[PDB]
């Protein structure tokens, strides 16, 4: 039963075969939902559902390096609705996070920022409650 913006410590910094898991609830009427992989000020990889780009549902991910964002990447596959629970997890490999929503595969981000043990935070913020956020080896 936690606060959003919730700032989940990772406090190895990130590194392969490291799994983040997220549970919580979609708020009705929601706009987006964030997930970022910081590095100090940087963010190594921002993950954000977006509920209403032109009236369409579209997740956007990107990278912020020195205050500059660079080549969005998008998925229109949308599994969050408003006022549904979710289980986002975020899986390290050695390459990308993989991204799974309820079990089913959604997208994989490749790392552009590949310095990963100085990813040491992930804030998980926007129109959601938090029920639980953790990382684990695996
Ligand atoms: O200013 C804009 O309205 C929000 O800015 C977003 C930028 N952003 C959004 C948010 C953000 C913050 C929150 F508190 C939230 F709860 C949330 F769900 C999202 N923080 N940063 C990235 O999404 C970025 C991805 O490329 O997209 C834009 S910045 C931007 C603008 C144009 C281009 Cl093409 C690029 Cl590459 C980047
Ligand atoms: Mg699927």
């Amino acid at each position: 039963p936690l606060t959003v913006p919730y700032d989940l410590p990772l406090p190895g910094g990130v590194m392969p075969r490291m799994l983040i898991t997220i549970m919580g609830t979609v708020k009705p009427n929601a706009n987006r939902i964030v997930l970022d992989f910081r590095r100090g000020n940087d963010v190594a990889f921002h993950f954000n559902p977006r509920f209403n780009e032109n009236n369409r549902r579209v997740i956007v991910c990107n990278t912020k390096q020195d205050n500059n964002w660079g080549k969005e990447e998008r998925q229109s596959a949308f599994p969050f609705e408003s006022g549904k629970p979710f289980k986002i997890q975020v899986l390290v490999e050695a390459d990308h996070f993989k991204v799974a929503v309820n079990d089913a595969h959604l997208l994989q981000y490749n790392h552009r920022m590949k310095n990963l043990r100085e990813i040491s935070q992930l804030g998980i913020s926007g129109d959601i409650t938090l029920t639980s956020a953790n990382h684990a080896m695996i």
